[PDB]
């Protein structure tokens, strides 16, 4: 509930050089220009800012550029990494004729979700709990000619160097690196990020984030994870952007550099973005029932079967790149298949054991990452929930077993999830109308998005010769 | 009509001191072993010799490995590489029990399918001519590791080398090297390869080829063709496995390295194998008609139609690897779609421009490249067409268009080509019975091909990043 | 006047291998492809040879890519260079279902600009005499890349390498390197290239060239000349065209690199093609008069007045690329203006001292370089000329002075020669109906012409960034 | 002038801030090929006695005759007025499609492929102005700005109406459309031989006088025009000499 005062007030007694003017693009990347504090004032909160929507991904044309800014008292906070005094301040995308909200503003689009719920009757919170897990590498380098493709990533606790004669400066090569799927999670010196780790916890504390845990995760090569509070929807969103460019800046300025991408190593995990989600209303949950499978309620069942029946068109916006379905392979705790199950990391949506303590209850949907947009994707999985409450959609049968082991005649009974990303964006065209339900998405996103990802990303890496098919290929 | 007495006699005359004992794989490799001039006997055409079928892709498993080899003389030839002079015979592989023929034997389904056509009464000769265009590269490496992958290929003449400050020797930048799709094909030195190529016009020619002609094809860094006389459909198929041998390795002994993958550069042509097609029945030919479009008699015009309505699953043997997708895109002479047109090098059927001579009426199937089985594919394509006149196939109208530059609506209203070798596996699994007539095809060889696909490419492809995804998705 | 038995008569009685066909594409860059000896039949002189027009620059579209080859038996002869013993043939270019010659084929316009010629009355013969200089390199490197451009060419003898401490090789620095402007022409071991310019004026002579001499020419770094007879127009073109051939590759053959571009270095003299030019009838000259200046007659006087005042157009085929225009600056015995001149080597047609005996009367075009194609050059030189004649246009008095000392006022006073390829191509396309007289040009040529240098050319060079436009301007 | 003064030593701060700290700057239209190019978009506006002249609001997008006049001499002098505006042989490479600079003489509200944009700044009449896009950093900001200036203030004196507005993309014009706009020029040598032969909008009252307009026109040439076109560029090699 932070006022424009309050802002200017914050502002002041921080004695701000500067302020950071930012808002989101439509894949998910934070934009930014900067103002000085002299320049920051009423006008900023009365007219707005103004911007080139034609520079923008999935904004503007080229003859209709100019757009304009509002800002969003809520998201302001001391930037950590600055030298000269930083205040950092999110904002909503306008029309500059009008000044209606853009139909293409992810943040906009939270905001549209969270109405929509309230207009529902059925809760007036939805709240979000998010693990977005990333790697902490040392370098990357990658091209793509006519006669050659590469990339390569390197990291000094990778188990690739266990043989390398001397560390990358030169210095010596000391072991105790980690070992493919072994990185969750011995003590120091096994464990080479405590310290890197710490100071990502500090900045975060110093954000105003509310924080829970952090460690090492499962693969080598440095992969991290670290846990903040949940919260409602959009500031949820909101948090998920901050924490990104704390985690990728506090690497920058000590030396490393960080990936949130899906699937950078072949044969070890995968980095997810796992989202618990629960329903409120008058201060009370909606999720529990003493007597149901997992103690889940009907409200709760229900919202995971609007996941799992709309999975195939959901992970348009959920896992919404080609490396995404690198990583939904068997044997890495990631989803290969739509099932819930309770204590399951090999399902597709696990209920966490929490005890008979009904706000404690949730669900957690394993199958989204960290690769595209959170307004967007928060917004898509609570629209699923809903349509799935609403016409009452019973999930199939939980399934209580390793779902990476099962056998063949059984496996195959068992819906799974799509293969590559064209099957998702076929699926998001040919069927969304539990999106566009009180125009939270509305059609002209929908196809920009399609069209996005066609244009930008399926056909570029169609047309492009894979490195293993020369290993298989060359000599046929 | 070669005889065993005359390979007896071949190999006296030519004071032969080895046997090359040679069969065909699954996927389409030539298999070897040498036996010595003293054990070439009479025993070889009467008993066979035996081999590990375990050891041999697509073929058996290990508790039922023995597997027996009876000698054809027609394919008899002397060995233009070996200092130890070396006769080459291919054989059909047969059942070491009952001496029957193996299901799995590639040579034994152009051998069926021959005998399917006669049995069929609508001809009794199938001829195929067959363009398998190639790159001479000087060097390929590549890997596949947890944490990178990489290939590249080299040649002296490829644009990229341009600004290179020496060859790869330490030998000055002479210049004249060949710009992308600007080999086809001006005069040396532009043209770095003409003694080389002259050399495998030789070694070809030696052989028992007659030859037609030879040239550089449009791909800068080395492509080239060369044509020699087609023939019926086994001959061709055993034509065409002499011909990579003799070309791959004329190239070896002279310092080079050769590949037929259908699209080793990007953004350059792909290399192909257009297959002309013609029926005859007792000495006269059956595809001329001086009324119809382009020349076409009713039957040559209902093959066309089998061919064009079969593509989606008969692609699984005339385009089956993962790469043979990467050359199916548009600009590069290969098809992008279902039509045929006389003259056009866009279309899927091309229909030379041969004159009113009814002899040399036939069609030019574009789509299959050099990647796979010759036996499995003239056959595949032979059943397509069989199936296309029995059943009276009309193909939708010719388009005399460059099919590259269609407007989009009009595009849309033509089947496209297949995007994915998976694609083309399923359909081939689910429909597949024109294959099957008459038994020349099996179902245990068309459920060993599905599976070898999805295992062995499919697969170990989807799961390793490429490249391209970190050039797309490291900052996300 | 060979006939088509006297070909197969040479190619049985040298023994030849393999049959080379050479056609020339629009630009003016010869194309070919092989055929065995055993291919080359009655068949090939009365059916032809098929080719694909769409890679062929000037050519076809991909949709109506077949084209037709019809042999000229005039032009065999014996390949110098391939270890299998080669005839070279040049062909004409045919409609595939006409048979008509085609409309884009150069060899065609020159044979078309003959009958022309003798429809006019005017003349029955054009003579042409070319002088192609070129250099001999020793090495050739160059990109193009978003952040960076470069070109470097080398030459042991270039002045450029006086100081250097080794030769490429590491052997020593010897001296005796030729000064710019310095290389016309010292001893040796001054001229560094006599053996290798024997080696030149010897394969030419073994190919039915009648020679008349070799020299260095002006250029440091390995400038050359060769001389031989003059001929009749297509004649003439056809050798010009061996002639580069024989050049090129005797260079490459040698360990060299030659290159026919009209100004590759900087501060030093172009390379041109003089074109010496009479018209004779019934066997009698047609160019001397006792009392013109210059020994000139009427004829040959509206001849020049033709090339002087079609020239703004005509040099869009004498000087048609990009580079033509960095040769055509004062001080380098090429035109900077439109006279003419006797004994005057900075005029833009030179009269030769030849005496009295009126057969030797002619005039030196000395305008055109070796950037393009000799059938159109010489065609459009042609037609200029005999405009000219016909019009009786009058050329502006010669004027006997050195004309790059004029004074700029002077200068002035004279039209200049055009400045850049854009220039020449726009007035090509609003004046050029003295070159569609008698169809020998038509209006899909000039068309075609017009567009490839537009798009392929002029556009190119406009959009990329000057390397000495960082020298004037990075510091702006 | 304040605004020449200002952007000159603005160059000088960037430039050493850079410096000092490990950087190198340029200010050159187009130091990339494939990629932006670097502008100088220049906003303007009149105004009197302390009020502004450009606004009337019914206008297209606004403007005022005294505004929609400048624009009409800014777009008609043009092809010489670039020759203050666009002063390099480098200008040249960034007047090409694809890249938010101008390829035509047309204004449009809203629109960054066009020549003239007029940025959307609502109903304040304070706030209205056109933005000249075609102009870059490769020159004189003192010559630049008074050739502008005398170009609108001819477009308002003899009324020049521009020609209609365009709002679309103006790279994707079809072939026809496109061909019925003038183009900008192709390249220095057209923009200096066009200030030759017309500049006497430049020379009212004074303001710029023969002696620096034949002063500026034989520098160019004989130092920038000439010394590029007698260097063969490194294109030529790859598309020539194999010839
Ligand atoms: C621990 N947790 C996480 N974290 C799991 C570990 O990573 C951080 C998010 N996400 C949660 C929860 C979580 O506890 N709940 C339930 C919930 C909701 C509202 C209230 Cl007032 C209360 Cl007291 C509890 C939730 O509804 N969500 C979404
Ligand atoms: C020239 N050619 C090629 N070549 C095209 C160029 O590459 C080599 C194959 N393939 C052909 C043909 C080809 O001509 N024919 C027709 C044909 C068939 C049988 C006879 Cl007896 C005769 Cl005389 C002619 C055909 O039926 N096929 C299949
Ligand atoms: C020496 N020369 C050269 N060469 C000049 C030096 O380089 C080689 C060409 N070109 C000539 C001439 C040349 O002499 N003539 C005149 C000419 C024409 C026909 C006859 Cl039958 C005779 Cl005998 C003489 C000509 O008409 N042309 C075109
Ligand atoms: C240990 S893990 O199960 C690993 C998740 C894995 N990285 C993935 O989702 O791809 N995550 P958590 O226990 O934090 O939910
Ligand atoms: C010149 S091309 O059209 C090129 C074919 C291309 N390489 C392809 O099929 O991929 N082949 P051809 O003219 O020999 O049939
Ligand atoms: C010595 S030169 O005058 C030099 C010509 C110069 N290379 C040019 O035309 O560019 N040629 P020639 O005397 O052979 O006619
Ligand atoms: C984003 S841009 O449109 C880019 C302009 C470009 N660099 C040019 O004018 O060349 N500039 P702005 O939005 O600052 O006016
Ligand atoms: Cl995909
Ligand atoms: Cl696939
Ligand atoms: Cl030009
Ligand atoms: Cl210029
Ligand atoms: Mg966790
Ligand atoms: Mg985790
Ligand atoms: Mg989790
Ligand atoms: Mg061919
Ligand atoms: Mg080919
Ligand atoms: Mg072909
Ligand atoms: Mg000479
Ligand atoms: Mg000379
Ligand atoms: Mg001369
Ligand atoms: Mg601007």
């Amino acid at each position: 509930e932070k006022t424009p005062d309050d802002v200017f007030k914050l502002a002041k007694d921080e004695k701000v050089e500067y302020v950071d003017v930012r808002f989101c693009d439509l894949p998910g990347i934070m934009q930014h220009f900067t103002i000085p504090a002299s320049a920051f004032d009423k006008s900023v909160f009365d007219d707005g800012l103004a911007f080139d929507g034609s520079s923008i991904r999935g904004f503007q044309s080229i003859h209709e550029s100019d757009m304009l800014l509002l800002p969003d008292p809520e998201t302001a906070r001391i930037d950590p990494f600055r030298a000269a005094k930083t205040l950092n301040i999110n904002f909503f995308v306008h029309d500059p004729f009008t000044l209606e909200p853009y139909s293409r503003d992810p943040r906009n689009i939270a905001r549209k979700a969270e109405n929509y719920l309230i207009s529902t009757g059925i809760a007036d919170t939805a709240y979000f709990g998010a693990e977005a897990e990333f790697y902490i590498f040392d370098s990357v380098s990658f091209d793509s000619r006519a006669n050659g493709s590469f990339y390569e990533v390197d990291a000094i606790s990778g188990w690739w160097n266990t043989g390398a004669a001397t560390e990358a400066d030169g210095s010596p090569n000391r072991g105790y690196k980690v070992r493919h799927k072994g990185g969750y999670f011995p003590v120091a010196p096994n464990d080479q990020y405590v310290d890197l780790r710490d100071k990502m916890l500090t900045n975060l504390i110093n954000s105003g984030f509310i924080l829970e845990k952090g460690h090492h995760e499962v693969g080598s090569g440095g992969q991290a994870e670290i846990n903040y509070q949940f919260n409602s929807l959009l500031h949820a969103a909101d948090d998920m952007q901050l924490y990104k460019y704390i985690i990728k800046n506090t690497a920058w300025q000590n030396g490393k550099t960080v990936t949130f991408m899906p699937k950078p190593l072949f044969g070890d995990n995968g980095s997810g973005m796992h989202c618990h989600q629960s329903l409120w209303k008058d201060g009370a949950p909606l999720m529990y029932d003493e007597t149901g499978y997992a103690g889940l309620s009907d409200t709760a069942r229900h919202y995971i079967g609007g996941l799992l029946h709309h999975a195939p068109s959901l992970l348009a916006f959920t896992n919404p790149t080609v490396n995404s379905y690198k990583r939904l392979v068997p044997g890495y705790e990631a989803p290969i298949n739509l099932v819930y199950s309770q204590r399951n990391r090999s399902a597709c949506v696990r209920i966490p054991i929490t005890g008979s303590n009904p706000k404690a209850k949730r669900l957690e949907f394993r199958s989204p990452d960290s690769s595209g947009n959170p307004y967007l994707a928060f917004s898509a999985m609570l629209m699923a929930g809903l349509d799935g409450i609403k016409n009452k959609i019973e999930p199939q049968a939980p399934v209580d077993k390793d779902l990476y082991e099962l056998p063949p005649e059984e496996a195959a009974s068992i819906p799974q999830t799509p293969t590559q990303l064209s099957d998702v964006i076929d699926r998001l065209e040919a069927d969304h109308e539990y999106l566009t339900e009180g125009g939270v998405f509305t059609n002209d996103l929908i196809e920009t998005w399609i069209s996005f990802k066609r244009e930008n990303e399926i056909e570029p890496v169609n047309i492009r010769p894979h490195p293993y098919e020369f290993a298989l290929y060359y000599d046929v």
